[PDB]
């Protein structure tokens, strides 16, 4: 299929990029470049074994969007692109509205356009809210994100379903993800962050490369096992790959699809330390600090409609998502060049 | 003060530009003229007795907004504009989005630009979703409105507090009306529905000025009185008055100040019916049908909040709102003219 991938060049969308191209899709990618680099574009097109078109631009421009659409005939598109800083989304809420609400807004406007209907979009657990009950599932009735970014997300998925009611042709598919974490295991491509991350998992690996004193582990008084923060991590590898399937069993399959995506699973802070002192030959350094603000103690997935629906579920582990992570910190301790 | 009031020229900010005039304000219309005409600026001026400066112009348009803003020096904005039809809402949810949710956003993004803090928001009850308890009030957490209309009108609420959040200094006061019905007492300003109009009144002065055969009752078997809906009806003078009012006593007081604005009892369709037809002066035919879609059976505000901190609360009357609808709709069957 033709496929536009925005936010293609980031995270996720790079390596679902690969994975597409293997599958033999033919993938253009639209970034603006704001969290991310030109340089990752060799790796993508290397590591997928051809050639992905690149587009730099924006998709709060609507115009540009809808040429982009007609222009390369695109069968589905996968929007990845967004701003995801969880705090600072709370310093700056206007700019997290603007690129993630009026932002998909002008995207699917632009489809409207261009006679494009086949989508899937990048959601979150956050949508679910305070809920009591975990794991996670589907059927839960949404509740309140306490970020402004976790509000877009929502406010996202709401416009998608008002549109799909009122476009019943539509197939869009509404991937709840969990914690992605990982790299591609040539440790060529991987998560590249500017600054300091917000994530545990690369905060975790710039201690072990050398770059910071001591992880901060956020409360250790949460009501878990060893009471630190449980979450459902999961591989990019595995994130991808359910992105593929999603994208090729849902095309013209009309209704709105949710699917969580997660490994269904919880792990603690202490978990993944663990598995990252592990995979790096040295103990993490760590040290306990207060609760951070919005965080909630517990929960996971709950992934059987996927397996069910789609027949997807993960099959890289967590000491696979550390190792992975290393090898690419390690080999790449600069991350994607100037 | 000095203030912009966008959908200036419509229904309720016409009437509301009209007491600002009288109170002495310098008022700049801001409407992009899709559901009002021009022909309304003079009677604006006239009762308002003062004139207001217009500009044709959409509240999409950031770059014009923030123009606006710095040449006129505005101290506060009331932002009426928007898209409010229920139904169409449904059939049509991008535009709806698009208009409200992006609209609101580009204008408090020029706001910003402007360096202008005092902002006055036109939401809604529908905020509060299909809450049981009655009378509504605004410590009552929100719901979920079921029309695109009425999500946009919350999506714009949390947007504003956000805002408010990460801006501290500025006032914004949500406004949540109830059912506005009435027209100014000189029968010169009004209503201007075009085509079918969606809301009890101006339909039933439809029926009654001969243009439409029989008012459609939905639904005769709720769990009221006397089983036909019940509303919140409000003058459109005292909604105009409590914006005034909210405008002058919220300007550079830090919060977000949320007021129902509505009488604080209910009125069925029968008690409307009744009284336009002691209005006109000859009974209002009409005929039960069956439930229209999403229609809540009985609710109204509790609108002690407005009282006790804005010293607010109607003074007209429910037979005052039929008169004075007749009186407009007798004096110009044709509206305001082409
Ligand atoms: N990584 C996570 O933990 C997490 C979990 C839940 C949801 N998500 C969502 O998945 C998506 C991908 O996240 P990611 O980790 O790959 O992040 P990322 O920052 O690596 O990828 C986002 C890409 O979007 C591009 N972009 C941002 N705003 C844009 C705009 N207005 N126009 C065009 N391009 C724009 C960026 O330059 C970047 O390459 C985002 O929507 C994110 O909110 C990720
Ligand atoms: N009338 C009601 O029953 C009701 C109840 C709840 C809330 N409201 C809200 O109050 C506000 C005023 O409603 P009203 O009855 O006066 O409606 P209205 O249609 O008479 O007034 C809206 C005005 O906005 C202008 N407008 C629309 N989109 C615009 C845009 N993008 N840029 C610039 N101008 C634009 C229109 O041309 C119109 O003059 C709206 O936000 C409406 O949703 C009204
Ligand atoms: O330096 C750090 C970073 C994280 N944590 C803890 O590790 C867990 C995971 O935190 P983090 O990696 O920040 O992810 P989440 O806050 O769970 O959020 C991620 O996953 C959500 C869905 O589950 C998405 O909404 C977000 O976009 C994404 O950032 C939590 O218990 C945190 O308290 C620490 O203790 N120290
Ligand atoms: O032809 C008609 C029109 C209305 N009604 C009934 O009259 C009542 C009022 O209906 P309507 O005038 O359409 O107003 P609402 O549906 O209550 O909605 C108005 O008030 C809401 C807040 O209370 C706002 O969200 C909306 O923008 C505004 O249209 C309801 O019981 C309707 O079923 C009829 O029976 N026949
Ligand atoms: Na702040
Ligand atoms: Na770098
Ligand atoms: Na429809
Ligand atoms: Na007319």
């Amino acid at each position: 299929m033709r496929v536009l991938v925005t936010g293609g060049s980031g995270y996720i969308g790079s390596h679902t990029c690969v994975q597409l191209l293997q599958n033999g899709h033919d993938v253009i990618i639209l970034d603006n470049l704001c969290n991310s680099k030109r340089s990752v574009l060799p790796v993508i097109e290397r590591l997928g074994g051809k050639h992905p078109t690149f587009v730099e631009g924006d998709i709060r421009n609507e115009a540009l969007m809808t040429e982009i659409l007609h222009d390369h005939a695109i069968d589905t598109v996968i929007h990845f692109a967004g701003l995801k800083a969880v705090g600072e989304s709370v310093q700056k809420p206007l700019e997290y509205y603007d690129n993630n609400v009026n932002g998909t807004l002008r995207l699917i406007s632009a489809m409207r356009a261009a006679n494009v209907k086949n989508f899937i979009f990048s959601s979150s657990a956050t949508v679910y809210g305070d809920n009591p009950k975990i794991p996670y599932v589907e059927s839960f009735p949404t509740g309140t994100p306490q970020s402004p970014y976790g509000k877009s997300k929502l406010m996202v998925e709401q416009i998608l379903t008002d549109l799909q009611k009122a476009q019943p042709d539509w197939s869009i598919a509404l991937l709840r993800y969990f914690n992605p974490v990982g790299a591609h295991p040539s440790g060529d491509m991987g998560e590249d962050p500017q600054g300091i991350p917000n994530n545990l998992m690369p905060y975790i690996a710039q201690v072990a490369v050398g770059r910071r004193d001591s992880l901060a582990i956020f409360g250790n008084d949460y009501p878990t096992e060893d009471g630190t923060g449980v979450r459902d991590y999961i591989h990019v590898m595995d994130l991808a790959d359910g992105h593929v399937v999603a994208m090729e069993k849902l095309a013209n399959k009309p209704g709105v699809h949710i699917y969580n995506l997660g490994a269904g699973v919880g792990n603690s802070v202490l978990d993944v330390v663990n598995a990252f002192s592990k995979a790096c030959g040295k103990p993490v350094n760590y040290h306990f600090a207060p609760r951070r603000e919005g965080d909630l103690p517990a929960y996971w997935a709950d992934a059987s409609k996927a397996d069910r629906e789609l027949n997807w579920r993960v099959t890289r582990t967590l000491d696979e998502m550390a190792q992975d992570t290393w090898h690419w910190q390690s080999r790449h301790p600069q991350g994607y060049p100037d």
